Formats: structure tokens, sequence, C-alpha cells
């Protein structure tokens, strides 16, 4: 379709500026006048807190982006919005650099607008071939992949230069220039676009059969699943008046967390109740929807790992040795690379290996391995400080040992927990899937903000100052404890999953 050049140049352009400015944000924080902390490991942990509170909003926005556009503007629409919000977040990061206001409502708008387009841009593509030519949109998805990966490699290694030698001003500037030319690539392509109806509102979707499970009423019982999500309701509210001690962003979250688990586990305890109401593959198809979210959340602290190589990491590799014209942002790059070699070697070499020698990869030993891997990187990130806290001269190269390990994570779980998910829900509920898999990041990243605060106790602070290890080298052991205690409880659920597939094809786009 002649429209597809639009889209392909509109994704590649936003892909190239988001990771441009997220790779190299928290390098910037760390020596700037925008954080209000003056101890060494207090700005480490502020700096942290800016990160993961992007990423937080970038993968909670999604949710508003999806409302708007299914319930009333289309996608289109609700691209370009949120595509001039971004625009307007980039400008602010330069109208605002030597501003802790301007510079943060700048990250809260792209965060806004980054969020909101997310689930939109693939489905709206996937739009633009005929009822009878959906199969050929995994092209497209292909290239997505490559794009993507390139995008991140390239922005990876170029951006953290811009700011290393020529300034921020020029570092932010250039992922701010890529956002105006991706909105107005795909403004351009406008005239040309399939703009389909807003989907129809199912009487035996997600939602509907949630809203008849918790209010449903049975013969000598009552309604303890509407209770206990009323409850969580509650709990939820009482968050908000925390905001003193934990910050909004936390209470927010932490809120998020209690809806979910209150909800989620009230609409698990009456959703028999839905059977007479709705068509039972409805039912079912939300019973099969809540197992998923158990999943997906003992999948979260694989996020809270994963998503600290562009925080926790890059603070370690600032304190490494490194020639005159490299930069520690830029050891980033090192996992889009790894994910291109290692797709195809575990799917080439890997896998067919470990079928022919009886030992079945299934989708849950390869995410319970993945959770695992993750945790063995951080064994190794832990390692290098403590070489490090011991006087010891560490040339930032030892960085590849720990991103091979979490990138082979990685491509473990996190390329197969949107496959095996899809797989198991109905296809029809593919975008509650996908809502919950974008917050599976959400609540990792809120594991790294709570760990933040619980390490700034002075009680704690004391127990760490006793232990001998550094603030950063206990934190790095604590998150490889968490990864490991988190891969034992996915591998116990898993242990009893029941598989049973949708038989409906599908998939690179993961990232
Ligand atoms: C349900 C969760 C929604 C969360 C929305 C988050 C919106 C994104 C914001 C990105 C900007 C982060 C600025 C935070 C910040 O600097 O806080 C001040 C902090 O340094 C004090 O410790
Ligand atoms: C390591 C952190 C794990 C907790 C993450 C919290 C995110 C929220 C998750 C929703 C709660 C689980 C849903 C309960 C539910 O429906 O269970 C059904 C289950 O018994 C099926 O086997
Ligand atoms: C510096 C290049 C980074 C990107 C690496 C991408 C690796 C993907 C290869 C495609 C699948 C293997 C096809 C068979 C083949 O010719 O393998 C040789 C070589 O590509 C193996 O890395
Ligand atoms: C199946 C994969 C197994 C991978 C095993 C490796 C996992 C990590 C182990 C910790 C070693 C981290 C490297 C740090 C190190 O060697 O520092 C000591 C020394 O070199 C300091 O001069
Ligand atoms: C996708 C490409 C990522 C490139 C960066 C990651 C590879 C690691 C680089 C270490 C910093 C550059 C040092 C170059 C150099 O002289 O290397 C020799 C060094 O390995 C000896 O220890
Ligand atoms: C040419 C093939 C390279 C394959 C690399 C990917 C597999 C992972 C290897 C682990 C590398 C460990 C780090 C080695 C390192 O930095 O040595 C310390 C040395 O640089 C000190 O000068
Ligand atoms: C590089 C040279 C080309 C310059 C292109 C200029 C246009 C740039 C960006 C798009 C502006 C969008 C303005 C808002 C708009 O059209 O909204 C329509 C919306 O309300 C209904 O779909
Ligand atoms: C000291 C500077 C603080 C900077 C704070 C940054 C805040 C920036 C952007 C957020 C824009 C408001 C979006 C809120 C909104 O309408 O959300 C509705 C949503 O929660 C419904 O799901
Ligand atoms: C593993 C290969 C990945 C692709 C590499 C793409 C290269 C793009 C950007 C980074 C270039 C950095 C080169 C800087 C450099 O070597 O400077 C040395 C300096 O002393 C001038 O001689
Ligand atoms: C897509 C962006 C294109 C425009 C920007 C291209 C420039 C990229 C990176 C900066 C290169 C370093 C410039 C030379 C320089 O000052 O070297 C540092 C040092 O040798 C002198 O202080
Ligand atoms: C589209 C990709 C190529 C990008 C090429 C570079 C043009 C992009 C952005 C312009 C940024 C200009 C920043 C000007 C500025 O404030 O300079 C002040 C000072 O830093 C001068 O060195
Ligand atoms: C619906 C989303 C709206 C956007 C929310 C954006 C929230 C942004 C910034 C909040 C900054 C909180 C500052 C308070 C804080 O965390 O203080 C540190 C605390 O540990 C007390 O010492
Ligand atoms: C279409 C995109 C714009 C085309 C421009 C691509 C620019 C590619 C690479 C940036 C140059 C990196 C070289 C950095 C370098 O060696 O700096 C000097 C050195 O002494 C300090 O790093
Ligand atoms: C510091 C906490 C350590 C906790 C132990 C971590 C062990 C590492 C990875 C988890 C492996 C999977 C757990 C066992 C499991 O579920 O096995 C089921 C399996 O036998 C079915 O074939
Ligand atoms: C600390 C070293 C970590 C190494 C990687 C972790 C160990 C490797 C594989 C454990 C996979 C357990 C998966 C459990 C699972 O899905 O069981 C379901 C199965 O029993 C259904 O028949």
């Amino acid at each position: 379709p002649r429209q597809i050049p639009f889209i392909i140049g509109n994704e590649a352009c936003e892909r190239f500026s988001f990771y441009g400015m997220r790779n190299i944000l928290v390098q910037f924080l760390i020596t700037s006048l925008l954080l209000q902390e003056v101890g060494a490991p207090e700005r480490d942990a502020e700096a942290k807190h800016i990160l993961h509170s992007f990423m937080i909003g970038v993968f909670f926005f999604p949710l508003l982006g999806g409302w708007l556009a299914d319930r009333f503007f289309g996608k289109y629409t609700t691209i370009i919005w949120f595509s001039l919000i971004y625009c307007a977040g980039h400008a602010c990061l330069a109208l605002f650099e030597d501003s802790r206001s301007g510079f943060f409502v700048g990250l809260g708008l792209i965060a806004f607008g980054a969020g909101g387009i997310k689930p939109l841009v693939a489905s709206f593509m996937v739009d633009q071939f005929d009822q009878s030519n959906k199969h050929r949109a995994k092209v497209v998805f292909d290239a997505f992949y490559w794009i993507i990966n390139f995008g991140s490699l390239f922005a990876s290694l170029l951006i953290p230069l811009a700011l290393k030698h020529l300034g921020p001003s020029w570092a932010f500037g250039i992922p701010g220039i890529l956002m105006f030319i991706a909105t107005a690539v795909f403004w351009l392509g406008r005239k040309r676009y399939v703009r389909v109806p807003l989907p129809p509102k199912d009487p035996h979707g997600f939602g509907a059969v949630v809203r008849s499970a918790l209010l449903a009423h049975a013969p000598g019982q009552g309604r303890p699943g509407l209770a206990l999500a009323a409850i969580s309701v509650l709990l939820a509210l009482a968050c908000l008046g925390l905001t003193e001690q934990l910050g909004l962003v936390i209470c927010l979250c932490m809120a998020l967390v209690l809806l979910l688990a209150g909800i989620g586990g009230g609409t698990w305890w009456q959703l028999e109740r839905a059977r007479g109401t709705h068509p039972d593959a409805a039912v079912d198809g939300v019973r099969a929807l809540l197992r998923v979210l158990v999943i997906f959340a003992l999948v979260t602290p694989f996020f809270s790992l994963f998503d600290q190589k562009a925080s926790t990491w890059v603070l370690q590799g600032r304190e490494m040795r490194m020639p005159a014209w490299f930069t520690a942002s830029q050891m980033q790059a090192l996992n889009p690379l790894l994910v291109m070699l290692l797709i195809p070697f575990n799917n080439l070499v890997l896998y067919p290996l470990l079928r022919r020698l009886g030992w079945e990869p299934t989708s849950l030993r390869r995410m319970t391995s993945g959770i695992a891997f993750s945790g063995v990187a951080w064994i190794a990130v832990g390692a290098i400080q403590v070489a490090m806290d011991g006087g010891e001269p560490m040339h930032i190269a030892w960085q590849i040992l720990p991103y091979a390990l979490l990138t082979f994570g990685e491509v473990l779980v996190s390329a197969t927990g949107i496959e095996f998910a899809y797989s198991q829900a109905p296809p029809s509920m593919k975008g509650v899937v996908m809502s919950f898999w974008y917050l599976t990041t959400t609540v990792g990243n809120l594991w790294v903000l709570l760990s933040n605060v619980a390490v700034r106790n002075a009680t704690v602070t004391s127990h760490i100052a006793d232990t001998g290890l550094s603030e950063a080298a206990f934190l790095m052991f604590f998150f490889a404890a968490f990864a490991f205690l988190a891969a034992l409880a996915f591998g116990l659920y898993a242990r009893r999953y029941r598989m049973v597939d949708n038989y409906r094809p599908a998939n690179l786009y993961f990232q």
C-alpha cells in the first residue's frame, strides 16, 4: 500500500528519537543542576527516580491513548495529537534545559505523547491492508523489528557522543528534530490512510464479562468478589495520602497495583456467575486472561532489572576505565546488537538443539529461564561493583558480560511473554493482553522506585554500611536475589499451568 512508507518513516524517526533521549537522560542528569540532592548516592537515587518515573508514564499512558482512539477519535487523530504533545515535550527540554520545572514538564509531555501513540502505531499500520491481505502486515512487522533495533543501536552510539562533545542542546536537540520529522512524515500521508470505524461495543467483551461477574448475585452467598474489589478501590484512594513520604508517581502506581489485584482477584472469585449472561467462550476467555495477568505479574521483576541498564548500569559505567572518546551511555548499544544476534541464535541453533536433545524449550520454560538469567546478569553487575569498591580498576568492556546475560534473558522472557499470552487468550481480546503487557513494565519500574525509597531509610542505610558493600553493590545483589525469587515463583506457577492454545497464527514486534 502506497501509505505504508509514511508509517515506516514515522516509526523509524520516533523510535530513534525515543531511545536517543532516554539512553542519555541519566548521564545528562547526574552532572546537571537539575538534581536537588547534594550527596553522590542520593543524586544516583534521584537520577534513577526521574528515569524510572518517566518509564512508568511511557508504559502507563497507552491506556489513555487506546481509550481515546477506540471510543472517540480513531487512531489517525489520536496519533497526530499525542505526537504534537510529544514534540512540545522535546521543545521543553530545549527551552528549559537549565530549569528543573520546565525540563520535568518536558519529560512529562514526552512520557504522555510516547505512551499515548504506543498501542496505536502498529494497529493503524495493520488497518492499511484490506481484510483479505491482513497476513501481508507480517512483512511490515518484520521491518519494525529491524527499525527498532538499528534505531536503538545507532541512537545509543551517536546521541551520547553529541552529549559528551557538543552538549545538551545538541544531544536533546537531535531526537527533538527527528520527532518533528516523524510527526511531519505521518501527517504527509494523511490523505492516503484507511481510517476504520471505532471498534463496536462488544456485549461479550472483557469489560462487560468482568462487570457481569462482579455485579451478578448468587442465592445464599452474597458478593465477596465485589467486596474485595470495593476494598481495593478504598486502599487505592488511601495511597494518594502517602504523597509526602513516597511522591505522587509511587502512590499512583501502588494504587494501580491494588486495583489490578482486587478487581482481578474479585472477578476470579465470581467469574462463574457470568456463565448465563455470556456465551462461555467469553467467560473462559476472561478466565484465561486472568491466568495471564498472574504470569505477567510474576514477570514484573524482569523489567525492574531490564530497565535499569539506562540508569544503574550507566552510573556504574561512568566510574569504569574507558578511552577519552568513549562514554558510559554508549554501552546501551549492546542490547539491540545482542537481540539481533540472539533472536536467530536461539531460533536457529539453541531451540532446535534443545528439541533434538529431549528438553523441549516450551514458552513457560523459556520465560522461567529468562527471569533467572536476568538474575545471573545482576550477579555479574554486583561482582563488577565489588571489584570497583575494593580499588580495582575495571574497564567498561566488563559490562559486555551482564549485557550478554541480560539480553539472553530478555530474548527468553520478553520476546516469549507476549506471544505466549496471545496463544492463550481469545484473539478478539488481544488489546487487553497488550494493555496488561505495557503495565508489566510500569509495575517493574515501580519496584525500582520502591527500592530507592527503602535504601534512603537511615535504618536500612546503617544495615548497608555494616554489610561491607557500597549502596550500589548492595542494590545490585538485591535485584539479583529478587529475580531469582521471581524465577522460582514463576516456575512453581508455570508447573501447574495448563496450556490451552487458541490455534490462531500470529510477531517479532516485542520491543
Ligand atoms: C499511574 C502512574 C502514572 C505516572 C505518570 C508519570 C508521568 C511522567 C513523568 C516524568 C517526569 C518525572 C519527574 C519526577 C521528578 O523529578 O520528581 C521530583 C523528584 O526528583 C523528587 O525526589
Ligand atoms: C513480584 C511482584 C508480583 C506482584 C505484582 C502485582 C501486580 C498485580 C497482579 C494482579 C494480581 C493477580 C490476579 C489474581 C487472580 O486473578 O488469580 C487467578 C489465578 O489464581 C489463576 O491461577
Ligand atoms: C553487525 C550486524 C548485527 C546484526 C546481526 C544479525 C544476525 C542475523 C542473521 C540472520 C539469520 C541467520 C541466517 C544464516 C546466515 O547467513 O548466518 C550467518 C550470520 O548471519 C550469523 O550471524
Ligand atoms: C550459563 C551462564 C553462566 C555464566 C557465569 C558467569 C556469571 C557471573 C559471574 C560473576 C563474575 C563477574 C565478573 C567480575 C570479575 O571477574 O571480577 C573479578 C576480577 O576480574 C577483578 O579484577
Ligand atoms: C553495538 C556496538 C557497541 C559498542 C560498545 C560496546 C563494546 C565495548 C567497548 C569498550 C569501550 C571501547 C574500548 C575500545 C578498545 O580499545 O577496546 C579494547 C578493550 O576491550 C581492552 O580491554
Ligand atoms: C568476538 C566474539 C565476542 C563475543 C562476546 C559475547 C559473549 C560474552 C563474553 C564475555 C566478555 C567478558 C568481558 C571481558 C572483558 O572486558 O575483559 C576485561 C578486559 O577488557 C580488561 O582490559
Ligand atoms: C518537513 C516539511 C513538512 C512540514 C509539515 C508541516 C506539518 C507538521 C506537522 C503536523 C501538524 C498537525 C496539525 C494538527 C492536525 O492536523 O490535526 C488534525 C486532527 O485534528 C484531525 O485528524
Ligand atoms: C516540577 C515539575 C513536575 C512535572 C510533572 C510532569 C507532568 C506532565 C504531564 C502529564 C500531563 C497530564 C496527564 C494527566 C491525564 O489527563 O491523565 C488522565 C489519565 O490518568 C486517565 O487514564
Ligand atoms: C560493532 C559495530 C557497531 C556499529 C558501529 C557504528 C559506529 C557509529 C558511531 C560511533 C563512532 C565512534 C568512533 C570514535 C573513535 O573511535 O574515535 C577515536 C578518536 O580518537 C578519533 O581518532
Ligand atoms: C544525526 C546527527 C548528525 C549531526 C551530529 C554529528 C556529530 C556527532 C558527534 C560528535 C563528534 C565529535 C566532534 C569532535 C570533537 O569535538 O571531538 C572531541 C575532542 O576531540 C575535542 O574536544
Ligand atoms: C535529522 C537528523 C540530523 C540532525 C542534525 C543536527 C540538527 C539538529 C538539531 C539542532 C540543534 C541545535 C542546538 C543549538 C544550540 O542551542 O546551540 C548552543 C550551543 O550548544 C552551540 O554549540
Ligand atoms: C496522572 C499523572 C499525573 C502526573 C504526575 C507527575 C508527578 C511528578 C512529580 C512529583 C514529585 C514528588 C516530589 C516528592 C518526593 O518524591 O519527595 C521525596 C520523598 O522521598 C520525600 O523525601
Ligand atoms: C543521516 C544521519 C546523519 C549523518 C551523520 C552520521 C554521523 C556518524 C557518526 C558520528 C561521528 C563519531 C565520531 C566521534 C569522534 O571520533 O569524536 C572525536 C573524538 O576525539 C572524541 O570522541
Ligand atoms: C535467593 C533466592 C533463590 C531462589 C532459587 C532460584 C533458582 C533459580 C531459578 C528458578 C528455576 C525454576 C524453579 C523450579 C521449578 O519450578 O521447577 C519446575 C520444573 O521442575 C518443571 O519441569
Ligand atoms: C541460577 C541459574 C539459572 C539457570 C536457568 C534456570 C534453570 C532452567 C530451567 C528451569 C525451567 C523451569 C520451567 C518450569 C515449567 O514451565 O514447568 C512446566 C512443566 O512442568 C509442564 O509440564
